[PDB]
């Protein structure tokens, strides 16, 4: 019923913000962004099923073993992943589920998820590229270097997605979201279920 | 490069006003209507090139022997139908094209240009449908029920498209095409050749 966005981009493309404004302005029973397990402790105010479904090491590598993921990753001492149970139950109430996940995991998902979309968001211009990485301008020379060249190598990946979206200006960035989502809504499959009601009787 | 897009839809859907609107906001560089061949004889401010390719039957024949439509039609002593030619030249400058045809010509469409995209146009209830065919109203409950029929007739069709728009709003259904061709845009077969030059400039160094 809904579909399953990864959405992967270098940092520079203003992918976070373009998701979090998205669900600012979608309703839960339209819209959601993907909940991972995370064998980190939980912090104050986070809800296990709603910031991140906690776990501890072994029940995550227990999980690995049944192939329970669409994709995990170790980072920093503590496995992230994507529960593939978990994706599957909120897209089978027709929710659209947004997932922002580097290419590598981008890759795993769509080998298990051939049906998932993929939008990769890209800066405008090497220069903006640049300037976005460098945020409030306090890091030395060659740290920004490495963000520059781990950001091209994220950008090396584009071709693997579905779509792409060139994020120059925000809001023109973010319609263009909003309008793969729509569009895709406008597909058949999805449409002769949602006018179900209608087309039936349109034709009796 | 571009698009090809069959649309098709009951009288009642508004989908010719919906191309026609399109068309005055796009520019031809863009998205263009295709030009249908035919042996009608040129009409009234008809010009060749334009408003149709006009042609002779020799020459509709001979163009039927070599499988030159993408689909075509014969009512009334005259032939009708869509060059592959004249739609592929188009194509190929990177324009989208809108081809307004009936089921059947989208049928014999997609089967020989399967990257065309389809998009079928629904009125938004039984009642505004019957609202909308009436029109001024001037008409007997016969021809009526007859375009009644003859809407049925061409929404049972509905599925075989990849779009559906239910114009309600008419606004709202324009809108609909419109995102339609700009997703359809936002694809990564034709990103990456439109921002060939930024992707290589994002990638170097």
């Amino acid at each position: 019923q809904g579909t399953l966005y990864i959405v992967s981009a270098p940092s520079g493309a203003g992918k976070s913000s373009l998701i979090q404004a998205l669900l600012k302005t979608q309703p839960l029973y339209d819209t959601q962004v993907s909940v991972s397990h995370t064998t980190r402790q939980p912090r104050p105010g986070e809800v296990h099923g709603e910031h991140y479904f906690f776990v501890n090491h072994d029940e995550f590598k227990e999980m690995i073993s049944r192939d329970a993921f669409l994709e995990h990753a170790e980072v920093f001492g503590n496995y992230y992943g994507t529960s593939r149970e978990a994706i599957e139950q909120v897209l089978a109430t027709g929710v659209d589920v947004f997932l922002d996940i580097d290419w590598q995991g981008a890759q795993q998902i769509r080998q298990k998820m051939p049906h998932a979309r993929s939008i990769f968001i890209l800066p405008p211009s090497k220069i903006e590229l640049d300037r976005r990485l460098r945020g409030r301008g306090q890091d030395s020379e060659e740290v920004i270097a490495k963000r520059m060249a781990q950001a091209v190598a994220e950008m090396s990946h584009y071709a693997e997605y579905d779509y792409l979206i060139v994020n120059d200006d925000f809001d023109t960035a973010l319609t263009d979201l909003k309008t793969i989502i729509r569009a895709e809504r406008l597909r058949m499959s999805r449409q002769k279920q949602r006018h179900d009601a209608l087309i039936s009787k349109l034709l009796a």
